[PDB]
């Protein structure tokens, strides 16, 4: 049992979950993927309190539980503004480990080219510098699935079809190859969906799927930039991630230091598919650079 509460940022409720440690060494931040999507899929990282590492969880702008502003604003350069406010309200001028999934990881990027002397360390989990290079990456993931997958991806995607039942079987089955590689999903994860689903975040910014970024978030690209960061910087990507580590190398060949870990037989939810090496491995980085 965490702390629960709103946070009022930037003229809006946010909510945040912190999972402090009994003996905390350090504070990590947490940011999830979508855009869209909400924390929970995140739990997993708790562990991480036995290690002695606080954690805090918070639903992004009109993600989860939180509230979402004016849509002049569901933008990442909001995001950032909004993980500094919580963070130096919540914090205040104590520095911390900011990690992102997913979206979460482009957006600790952009936070870090802004905000880095907040930063400790920074974990980024099958993130991204470049929306364009990931989409062009997933295509091909695409063309490498079954004929009939690809062309009900192709065929139903063209027309915006997305409810189409042959479209829905590709996209879950890409999923299961993908994002995450395991029978049962947990329920943290499925509410993380069920949030994107509900909320407007996911369909303005991100757009129909994960295959399919359509959203505003379209153009956006700071692989220019996430050179300045100097901190000491842990990347991981699964395998067979939908953001392939082709994209995680691009990141990792940007920031000097940094380390880049593939973990074999995961996918996008690592933290899920192989729970305790993640943790471990998080744990250890921070641990290492307190
Ligand atoms: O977490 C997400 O939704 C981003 C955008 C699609 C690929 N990964
Ligand atoms: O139906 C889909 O594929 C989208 C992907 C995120 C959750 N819902």
């Amino acid at each position: 049992e965490c702390i629960e509460n709103y946070a009022k940022v930037n003229g809006i409720y946010i909510y945040y979950k912190l999972c402090k440690a009994p003996e905390e060494k350090a504070k990590l931040m947490t940011m999830h993927g979508g855009p869209g999507m909400s924390h929970d899929y995140l739990l997993s990282l708790r562990d991480m309190t036995k290690e002695g590492i606080t954690v805090l969880f918070y639903d992004q702008f009109g993600c989860g539980r939180s509230e979402e502003p004016d849509q002049s604003k569901f933008t990442i350069d909001y995001g950032v503004e909004e993980a500094e406010a919580l963070r130096s309200k919540l914090f205040g001028n104590e520095k911390v480990f900011l990690m992102g999934s997913s979206y979460g990881g482009a957006l600790a990027l952009a936070y870090a080219v802004k905000y880095q002397d907040h930063l400790k360390g920074l974990i980024v989990s099958g993130g991204l510098s470049s929306v364009p290079l990931t989409v062009k990456e997933m295509n091909r993931l695409i063309d490498e699935l079954p004929a009939k997958y690809r062309d009900a991806i192709k065929k139903y995607g063209s027309s915006g079809s997305y409810e189409n039942p042959e479209y829905q079987e590709a996209v879950n089955y890409f999923y299961h190859q993908h994002l995450l590689r395991s029978e049962d999903w947990p329920p943290e994860v499925l509410k993380s969906l069920e949030y994107a689903e509900r909320r407007n975040v996911y369909r303005i910014m991100n757009g129909p799927n994960e295959f399919t970024i359509t959203g505003t978030i379209k153009d956006w690209d700071i692989t220019d930039k996430i050179s300045a960061i100097k901190i000491p910087t842990l990347i991981t990507v699964g395998e067979y991630d939908q953001v392939t580590p082709n994209v995680a190398r691009v990141i990792h060949e940007k920031i000097a230091g940094s380390e880049l870990h593939v973990f074999r037989d995961c996918s996008h939810l690592t933290m899920w598919e192989d729970r305790e090496g993640y943790n471990k491995l998080l744990s250890d980085f921070i641990l290492k650079h307190l």
